[PDB]
């Protein structure tokens, strides 16, 4: 007899208030959640996006409410910190705007029209992470806000926004012994607890029944369909109801049965067999709506990834939407979750890291797609690992292991960090963020580098948590580093794939980023307030040529992509044309005539054709084909040009990305 | 070298200010135009949507500006009254938020950091229409705001938001003598090079004066013949100084003739062309009236699919883009002003301004043929109301001789009212079949009027029925069910579409719209009389009743797909289709064939268990599901 009520519409908002209003405002701005006040100023550049305290005000009419014993206000996203006032009385406080938190307000609903006021703030302080990072801290209620109506004896809702249900299976041969642990609040020894494990087809495959004191119960599943990533993302269902002789409450959750390990030589191991983890990472925002994403947005993001064919996603730099974690469990994607413990180590940040990390594990413990909790991201950029930074990581690592005996801890190390740093020895596995080819250096430096680490620390699994190159609608026939051309980004990734995908000991690679994201301090390229290191544009409307270099290596969709379709005007008399394909052979036709056939085991077909007038190029591979257009010109079209040993200007735009 | 610059991004907004800010606000709410502050409170009901004065703030960087001689700030839609400040100084005011207006601000860009403040107001007063109507008065800058850079010597930018170019084609049998009038400002020893092109851009005429008139002839006229052929010539004129040009206005136009016969109905280019269509408001669910081009495209696409020949763009001037879309798709359009419901004696001044704006700005659209003056203004007549309407009629007739004037009468209005005799044609708003009476009443009523006033072309400007997610087997006026809305519209077509003397019909409404004062049907703040839902996501069954009569697109639709649980042992199945014969299959077995001239195929079927129905009209099919139950599923009823 549990009920969740949406509470997203009719929310008065303002950034001008300097106090909680005693009466419901009348001349405030009307917003419906998800919402953020940085959806515009947090994507245009300048590092100017307003950061302060803003207020949401809405009225919870006691009448338009189902009759229950306890009423909880559920918030799933309040970046960064929030206070919840009811009838002008402070009722709750939370820090870190990426985790679910709730509050009991039954005793505070005295009047008929109770005024709920929520003050949100995304300002600066030494207490709450993130404070120094390369992504806009969109402020506001950018996720759902609910009201939960349950009985006085309900599954705990007051523990770090947890689900009140813990499911940890154990695979013994071809069977599984699933331990389901539920948590209660104000229970009675009388009422029973009925555990139920249902099939993916809603078929009851087992069941138990204990007492209010027996919050643990080991069910058994014979002939378990194991969760096997994309091969077979099977999912079971666990339901536990608190029964007098009728259900007074009931939590539920899906889970998956699988075993994994991260061999330092064989890479990722999924359910016994080798399962190379090669994928991307994504930020939780979209152009125009900040992070006020809708379920469709989560669905479109993960759909482009499944098309590209990634086997893993790095959901940095914080906790992501529950619906997206559920989508990964559905599609069988192996997932990396972490916390905003990024960049500089704030000694006063301890209290927050434990809380957020606690929230990340309690809330996402049942997702079979998660396998690693990240403790930090480039946390040594400020200085080096003094005692505090080291003790801070030890606490989180020990804490994570204490609550989860099924997953491994990891960290993402900044490029400059020496491999002998003390804190690289705390987590179970580690990964590096290397931009050889886009920051100082050459793309060829990545392969040897990863090798050098593997030599000094062969039993510490090494991975690539980050690597990428910027690319906009600039083009050139002479690709270089710093021209921001789509062409160069294709090369950079071409060689990156050849080096990383052929090294089995790199447990996971994660392109940075799948999509361009918002970072209001970035003044790079022609478009400011944006990081253009993605394979797909911020509006998710254009797939860059690099998108298809990865599809050729990870996708079963037979295809043929002619690169550089936006580079029509070309001055050279013999121009280079690149075709991507997961097919053995490709033939390119310039103006109907055949320019020759090409084989490329690396899937990177590099042709050369004559640049004569307006030509219509066509690339065939079996029954699959693609077409592009070129045109000979006298001089280079300036519409294509955007005009560590970086140039002065480039380095300034990069230095500005701090503040 | 005229340059138009978009200026809709980064706009500081607030509803709390009571004075023009001296500096750029730092804590206001960011918005990008199109925008309106009544996007939520104006579609939720309770008539509570905030109406007052709100402020927009945005800086104009002098450096970041293609610089010539003059800079005009152009507003394409500020509902309703607005004031424009530049650096704290007042520069222009406007009343009526549905027409374009501009203001030269060149002399006011003294600093490099020019602060623009536009105060928009949608309050209550006795001077500006609309004030009483069944649609929300969305406030704010819900249309584009541009910066026009022109030479000192430019085409008129200061005459009621007009284009400075007037195209009046005259058809001399099989040739055309298209008059082209241009209007200048701070001009001069300067020439005018007129040019007329066709659809492919091939010059069909040219001349050169020094002399703002010019009659150009295009032989072998390709007439704008509605949907059959909406041909469109484009006219260009450039102000020449020696060998270069300093400004150039253009406009697409169409050559055509038409007549509204009190007997033969509407006549286009010589032969009858029955105008049977709908009307559309300029709002969508969730965004108020801050419409994007895509939203205009999607609106016209949905009506084209329906196959209507005319739309009543009520109750005000619409966006220039939607008018342009009508010109391309060959639709005949009825435009009008927000002179609706109640006659404000002090509102006459606004009706003249708004009416002047509607004609000057939309004179070149070949899609428009009638200019509306009022809508249900008699909710009896008085000399003031009569003198106001006479004033507009004469003004409209003196400004544009090529079109006819009209009005929309409330159904209660006595036919012998003196006001019905002022305009050229008239139309009545009749809701026989929703607001009382029987739907069968419309036929006789239209007959009666045409008997007394046979010389006055009579049409139906409005008619409709409300329908939501409610369903029944016993459709009755007042259930708000999709079934009765289909029954109503079925009988209305049989009555209206068969009477040629009705010069035009306008289904009310094509889409659901925002009417914050409404509180009925189960979804408040809306009128659900549309054929398509407010979000334009669901075409109601009644949508397909019209598609059967107006669209040549072969199709077959099964009515009642969302009324699955039924109690009867024998159920009625309705199928619309513009095809001659339709066979209905219940769980594979054929229940018979049916032919229907009126495109309304009414079958009878046994309701036994979970039955799957299939409608076949040759190669086109439609699918539906039903199942027999014991009691009426009360989730269908507006209990
Ligand atoms: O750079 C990215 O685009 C992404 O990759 C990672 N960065 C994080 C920050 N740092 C940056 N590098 C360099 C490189 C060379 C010289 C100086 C710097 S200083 C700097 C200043 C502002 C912004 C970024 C940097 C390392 C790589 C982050 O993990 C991820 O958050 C970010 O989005
Ligand atoms: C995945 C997981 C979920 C848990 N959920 C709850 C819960 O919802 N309610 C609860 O009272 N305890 C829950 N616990 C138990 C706590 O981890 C622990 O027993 C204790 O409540 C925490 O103490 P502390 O956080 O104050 O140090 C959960 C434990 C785990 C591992
Ligand atoms: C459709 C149309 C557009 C017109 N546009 C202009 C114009 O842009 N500039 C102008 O000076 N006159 C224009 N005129 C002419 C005026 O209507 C008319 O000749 C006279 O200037 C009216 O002056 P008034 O504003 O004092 O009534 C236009 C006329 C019509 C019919
Ligand atoms: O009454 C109705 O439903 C409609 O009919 C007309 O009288 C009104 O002009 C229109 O605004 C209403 O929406």
């Amino acid at each position: 007899m549990r009920e969740v009520i949406n509470f997203n519409t009719k929310w008065a908002f303002t950034k001008e208030a300097t106090e909680v209003p005693k009466e419901m405002p009348e001349k405030w701005y009307w917003v419906t959640l998800p919402h953020s006040w940085n959806e515009i100023d947090g994507q245009d550049g300048g590092n100017d996006y307003y950061r302060g305290t803003c207020y949401y005000a809405k009225q919870l009419k006691k009448s338009e409410l189902p009759e229950a014993d306890c009423y909880y206000l559920e918030l799933r996203g309040a970046n960064a910190s929030a206070d919840v006032y009811v009838n002008g009385k402070a009722v709750a406080h939370h820090d870190g705007g990426y985790s679910t938190w709730r509050v009991d307000i039954t005793k505070e609903l005295t009047e008929e029209e109770n005024l709920i006021v929520i003050a949100v703030e995304n300002g600066v302080n030494d207490r709450v992470y993130p404070q120094n990072a390369d992504f806009t801290f969109y402020g506001g209620l950018y996720r759902d806000v609910n009201i939960i109506a349950v009985n006085k004896s309900h599954f705990d809702l007051d523990y770090y926004g947890g689900p009140g249900i813990k499911v940890t299976p154990e695979i013994k041969g071809a069977d599984a012994s699933v331990e389901v642990e539920v948590f209660l609040t104000n229970a009675a020894a009388d009422q029973k607890l009925v555990y139920t494990v249902k099939d993916a087809e809603g078929k009851e495959v087992a069941k138990t029944e204990t007492a209010a004191g027996e919050t643990k119960a080991v069910l058994s599943i014979p002939a378990v369909h194991l969760w096997n990533g994309k091969k077979d993302p099977y999912l079971y269902t666990a339901e536990v109801a608190l029964v007098g002789e009728e259900a007074v409450d009931a939590v539920s959750t899906r889970f998956g049965c699988r075993t994994f390990e991260i061999d330092p030589e064989r890479g990722f191991i999924l359910n016994g067999e080798e399962y190379p983890l090669r994928g991307v990472s994504r930020h939780q925002d979209r152009w125009g709506i900040g992070n006020a994403l809708l379920p469709e947005h989560h669905r479109e993001d993960i759909d482009l990834i499944c098309e590209l064919g990634a086997t893993t996603i790095r959901l940095a730099h914080y906790q992501h939407d529950q619906y997206f974690y559920d989508l990964c469990d559905e599609r069988g994607l192996v997932i990396w979750a972490e916390i905003p413990y990024i960049s500089s180590h704030m000694p006063n940040g301890r209290e927050n890291t434990i809380s957020q990390m606690k929230e990340l594990v309690v809330q996402n413990y049942n997702h079979p797609s998660i396998v690693v909790w990240g403790l930090s991201n480039e946390i040594t950029m400020a200085g080096s690992s003094d005692e505090d930074l080291l003790e801070n990581h030890r606490i989180l690592n020990d804490m994570v292991h204490e609550m989860d005996h099924t997953r491994l801890t990891t960290i993402a190390v900044v490029s400059m960090c020496d491999i002998h740093d003390p804190y690289i020895q705390i987590p179970d596995v580690i990964s590096y963020n290397h931009y050889f080819g886009w920051y100082g250096g050459d793309v060829s430096m990545n392969g040897p580098w990863m090798d050098n680490f593997h030599k000094e620390f062969p039993n510490i699994p090494l991975g690539m948590s980050e690597y990428g190159c910027e690319a906009l609608n600039w083009h050139t026939s002479d690709p270089k580093q710093g021209d921001y051309t789509e062409e160069y980004q294709a090369y950079y990734h071409e060689e990156m794939i050849k080096q990383l995908f052929t090294r089995k000991y790199i447990w996971a690679t994660h392109v940075w980023n799948m999509f361009d994201f918002g970072a209001d301090a970035r003044n790079e390229g022609g478009e400011n307030g944006q990081n253009h290191k993605g394979l797909v544009t911020f509006d998710r409307k254009y797939k860059k040529d690099s998108f298809y270099a990865y599809k050729a290596w990870l996708s079963d969709e037979p295809f043929v992509h002619l690169c550089g379709k936006r580079y029509v005007d070309r001055v050279e008399d013999t121009t280079k044309v690149t075709v991507y394909s997961n097919l053995p052979e490709v033939e390119l036709f310039v103006n109907g005539k055949s320019a020759g056939k090409l084989q490329a085991e690396d899937h990177f077909f590099h042709f050369e054709v004559p640049n004569v007038g307006e030509s219509t190029l066509v690339a065939v591979a079996g029954e699959y084909k693609d077409e592009s257009h070129i045109r000979k010109v006298d001089t280079f079209n300036e519409e294509y040009s955007l005009k560590g040993g970086f140039t002065v200007i480039r380095m300034i735009n990069l230095m500005g990305a701090a503040g």
